[PDB]
């Protein structure tokens, strides 16, 4: 039984032989370090009473997906000043109030609040509902906008629901199932495909739209069968329904292993972790740290999804590492406790990219010590 039943979380650090003080205070240095560390370190900031940003560093800017990370870290730390300031912020300055994006966040605004783009990210509002319910389950409802569960609620309306509203798309194909890389266009992202959080949508979303989260949870553990190569275990960044590499975009080629498809083996493991119900998961999470075994971290790469390597460099290799020893809560072949040393022994990244890198790392410290929980009542 998954961990959802039991109430019981794999501490892997603890099945590798660390000591439990060893484990919380490892893990309550790398929070300290991320939210009030140094220039070099941190990627949270708070401004005036009642707000703050995650920065994405490279990018200069604040993007829904790093407010909705950041809302997630803080809820499984029990952190409810920061979650409310990060909370505050997406709210104030990133939800739309009317158009066709009611509801919706913007997916990145400068750090004063100034919307860059309107385009939404999928990845960000799912995000945004699993860290607003888990918030109300933990600490409960306060008035608008800390009316946690409604928000959630809200959210995922307008997921399922915004073509009806007016002009606007859901962030889910009715057809399938399956949840879209933007609201108007026919493909998806694998790593966005998040089973465990529509089961916990299947139980806390409006019940209008219970049984539609049961299917989408059914039918994301499919997609990711036919989007990860039988072989050597990648996703690309961008695929089509079916599974395959979607085509070259405008924007640039997502048909390979890049920063994108790195949550995918993560996203598994931790499905693996909560509700045992593909065993396909296991073997996935074997592939994948069979693949970079024999792979220094400093070599990584791109790499096509056949495992061919790019001369380019990958452009977050402690992000990968992060997510190829979470990828231990599934796999149970020979390489699962060297990825867990492996990452106990690497340090926060520092400096200019270090963002992306933080946020994975942080997730898989959460993970591995067994503290990466579903909240529930």
């Amino acid at each position: 039984k998954g961990a959802y039943d039991t109430g019981t979380y794999a501490n892997l650090f603890q099945r590798s032989g660390y000591r439990e003080d060893e484990i919380k205070a490892r893990l309550e240095q790398t929070w300290n370090d991320l939210f009030y560390g140094d220039e070099h370190t941190r990627i949270y900031y708070p401004v005036g009473d009642d707000k703050g940003y995650m920065l994405d560093t490279g990018n200069d800017d604040v993007r829904s997906a790093g407010m909705s990370y950041g809302m997630m870290m803080a809820v499984q730390m029990d952190k409810k000043h920061e979650f409310d300031r990060l909370w505050n912020y997406a709210y104030t300055y990133m939800q739309h109030t009317e158009g066709r994006y009611k509801d919706y966040f913007a997916w990145h605004c400068k750090p004063d609040g100034t919307r860059l783009s309107p385009g939404p990210a999928p990845d960000g509002e799912e995000f945004f509902a699993m860290a607003l319910f888990f918030a109300s389950n933990r600490w409960g409802d306060g008035p608008a906008p800390y009316d946690y569960q409604a928000q959630a609620r809200k959210i995922l309306h307008a997921c399922l629901h915004q073509g009806e509203q007016g002009e606007g798309d859901p962030m889910w194909e009715p057809s399938n199932r399956l949840i879209k890389f933007i609201p108007e266009l026919p493909f998806s992202d694998p790593s966005y495909h998040l089973p465990h959080f529509y089961e916990l949508f299947a139980q806390y979303a409006n019940e209008q739209d219970r049984t539609f989260w049961k299917e989408a949870a059914e039918a994301s553990r499919a997609y990711l069968r036919t989007a990860c190569h039988p072989v050597t275990g990648l996703s690309p960044e961008y695929a089509n329904y079916d599974g395959t590499p979607a085509p070259v975009q405008l924007h640039g080629d997502f048909r390979h292993f890049y920063s994108d498809a790195y949550r995918v083996a993560a996203n598994v493991a931790l499905d693996w972790e909560w509700f045992r119900k593909d065993p396909w998961q296991v073997q996935q999470s074997n592939r994948i740290q069979a693949f970079f075994s024999d792979i220094d971290v400093s070599d990584y790469r791109r790499y096509t999804i056949e495992g061919e390597p790019f001369n380019e460099p990958a452009l977050h290799p402690v992000g990968l590492l992060a997510t190829n020893a979470m990828a231990s809560l599934a796999a149970d072949g020979p390489d699962a406790d060297s990825f867990v040393k492996r990452f106990w022994n690497t340090p926060l990244r520092q400096g200019k990219r270090r963002y992306y890198d933080n946020c994975l790392y942080f997730f898989t410290m959460l993970a591995l010590s067994g503290n990466y929980r579903v909240y529930q009542q």
